[PDB]
């Protein structure tokens, strides 16, 4: 049985922390749905890169369940995802059936909105710490990647690699993320 | 005056080594051109990503001169790139003017193919070091990033990010580099 990844793509998101997990994961075999927030039509991303989604989130919403939903960032992104009433019921599904949740940068305040993992330990941008400490309902690690139960969050754009291999070795173990990340010269 | 640079996005490129250059390139004030070398048309990267460019090639031709020509990487990318006629004249006009010609992983043996450089330090990913150093043209470098004059190379998508910054403190100096460098939580 393939892995599936759902990975929800707004307008506003860091286009650097979506391609990287999306290229690493298909890199691990997993089968990965960029699924547009808005519907299938291309999304401007906060540097302007602008992705064609391979659906719709109303479609990919009817393909489930899926092993991994991944959160990219940017603030414009994250707050878009944030206010949205179909990512809070596919995230309450998740959070149900023990599916892992992956987000990364400013994407973790979404989890906060939608009351996503209450108590759990998570990471942030330092930028977006303030915001998702309101009310205290997490605790806050300085980790560049941080996995607490069904909950992986991770720091900013820079970690975008580590977070993407961590959640490879979540969903395909130890011994395929190694064998992933060879190819890619990363440093450490 | 705001420098500018162009980047050269075929069918089969890396996606991570396309947008991560663009997206830091533009946290650093250059107008960046995503120029299709096909048209205007959007573009199947290499793990299936599918980016919109802003201009086809033809277009941005007209457009110039840019600062820097930066050339992504992926085997089949490479390829077109070196296949091009149109891309044989833009390099062949870079390095006439000492204009900056920036190519990462696969990306540096269009430059061998469009005989761009020789007598250059270079490197490559390692897989495509035997194709870069047929006839002995260039001399191989193992650095993650390497300059030699106005031909700077690097490795592999995990050195994308180091790329990207040197093109930043090679247009705009180190300070904006360390500027840009900081909110992106990188290790080193």
């Amino acid at each position: 049985a393939s892995k599936r990844a759902l990975v929800i793509l707004a307008k506003g998101a860091e286009e650097m922390e979506t391609v990287i997990p999306v290229d690493v994961m298909r890199r691990a075999g997993i089968k990965v749905t960029v699924a547009g927030l808005a519907g299938k039509d291309p999304v401007q991303c906060s540097r302007d890169v602008v992705i064609c989604p391979d659906a719709s989130l109303e479609d990919a919403k009817k393909e489930g369940p899926y092993d991994v939903v991944v959160l990219p960032g940017g603030n414009l992104g994250a707050q878009n995802l944030s206010e949205s009433a179909a990512v809070k019921e596919i995230l309450k599904e998740q959070e149900n059936r023990k599916g892992l949740i992956a987000a990364i940068c400013a994407g973790p305040t979404a989890l906060l909105a939608h009351e996503i993992g209450f108590g759990s330990k998570v990471t942030t941008h330092p930028l977006a710490k303030d915001k998702m400490m309101n009310g205290g309902h997490y605790t806050y690690s300085e980790n560049r990647v941080e996995k607490d139960g069904l909950i992986l969050t991770s720091r900013g754009p820079g970690t975008s690699f580590e977070f993407a291999l961590a959640i490879v070795e979540a969903l395909n173990g130890k011994e395929v993320a190694a064998q992933v990340k060879a190819p890619l010269v990363l440093k450490d």
